[PDB]
């Protein structure tokens, strides 16, 4: 009863079938986690890394984290490191998780970072300056009802629908939440005048994002392995429309605004991410989902692996015939398709 829901929401016996795409390289400079990541419609792509996660695996826990940044339209792009001016935020102990973009009429580009200082979360608000290659803090969100935020979708500079992967904010009592099966973590709307719970009673909720037209909100349900796809409505509010399962532990969703698809990093055996072994890493999973509306979406496994190159794919997003998969704590790869 309990051994065996642990074992299927952990899928502990999971391996993974392979699936190569032709040409993969390990983005040089990222080895410490690049968990969310997303692309700009001009091909700058913003990372955030160095996440401390209580729990799991981190190989710097004295370094800062940091939002990278990648030119895509780069033949062999590199990484560099995103300045982050201001004094309304304090650098050291920046600890940055889910992120998301948005862009204003007048063409400025807000980056949201969810950012886990301490045991606590923050949404931290932030103009991007191009030319300068630096991030202006702007705000620091926070909230009764964002006790524990993982990924973020923005709506405007500060509104966003944001996950809580728990509903504790203490760390131990997460760890016994999680492990009860409790299933009390949810969904917040959250904007300057008005924050309120859209969805509530899943099993680690991580992922969100939103469909291209803002008519549908995705929100990835972690170790229940299944992706909620919610019509969302002019008032903010969210009605639930369906559900997909996978065989895999779904975790951010990144939506290609051409086509809609979803593209999904994923963790194939739960054991192997929660509890790391050196000697057993977890591996690496990418889905696309395409025509989600549809009476049969249409589910590819695009890459897959069993973490001799990419451990812990959080993400994965495409840009122009490329793919580029983060982690929660290690490397980035970028392939062609
Ligand atoms: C809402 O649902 C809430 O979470 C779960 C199921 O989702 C319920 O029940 C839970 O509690 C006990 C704790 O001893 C667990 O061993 C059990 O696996 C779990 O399902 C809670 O009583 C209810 O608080
Ligand atoms: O966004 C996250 C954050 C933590 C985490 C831990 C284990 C597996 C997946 C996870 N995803
Ligand atoms: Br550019
Ligand atoms: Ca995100
Ligand atoms: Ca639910
Ligand atoms: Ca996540
Ligand atoms: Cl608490
Ligand atoms: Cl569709």
């Amino acid at each position: 009863r309990q051994k065996s829901s642990f074992q299927t929401r952990f899928n502990v016996h999971r391996e993974v079938t392979p699936v190569e795409l032709p040409n993969c390289n390990l983005v040089k400079g990222i080895d410490n986690g690049s968990e969310d990541l997303e692309i700009l419609p001009n091909g700058l792509a913003f990372i955030s890394s160095g996440l401390k996660y209580p729990g799991i695996m981190s190989f710097d826990p004295d370094k800062s984290g940091k939002i990278l940044l990648m030119d895509l339209n780069e033949k062999e792009p590199a990484v560099s490191e995103l300045e982050i001016i201001g004094n309304t935020l304090d650098i050291s102990s920046f600890n940055p998780h889910g992120i998301s973009t948005f862009i204003d009429d007048d063409n400025t580009v807000y980056l949201l970072v969810v950012n886990h200082p301490g045991s606590s979360s923050t949404v931290e608000v932030f103009k991007f300056q191009e030319e300068e290659k630096s991030l202006l803090h702007l705000k620091t969100i926070r909230h009764k009802l964002l006790p524990s935020v993982n990924d973020i979708v923005a709506v405007g500079p500060e509104h966003f629908y944001a996950t809580n992967d728990h509903y504790f904010i203490d760390p131990y009592l997460k760890s016994w939440e999680m492990h009860l099966g409790l299933a009390w973590s949810f969904v917040t709307y959250y904007s300057p005048n008005d924050v309120r719970v859209v969805a509530e009673g899943f099993d680690f909720a991580n992922g969100i994002n939103i469909s291209p037209d803002g008519k549908y909100v995705y929100i990835a349900e972690l170790l229940a392995h299944k992706i909620h796809v919610y019509e969302k409505h002019a008032n903010w509010t969210l009605t639930p429309l369906r559900v997909l399962s996978f065989d895999t532990l779904v975790d951010n969703i990144s939506v290609d605004p051409v086509t809609g698809d979803l593209w999904v990093g994923c963790h194939p055996n739960g054991m192997r991410i929660f509890f790391y072994d050196a000697e057993n890493p977890p591996g690496s999973e990418v889905l696309r989902i395409q025509d989600i509306l549809s009476e049969e979406p249409k589910v590819t496994v695009v890459y897959a692996e069993n973490g001799t190159v990419l451990q812990g794919s959080t993400v994965a997003a495409v840009y122009k015939g490329k793919l580029l998969i983060g982690t929660v704590f290690h490397k980035a790869l970028y392939c062609d398709l």
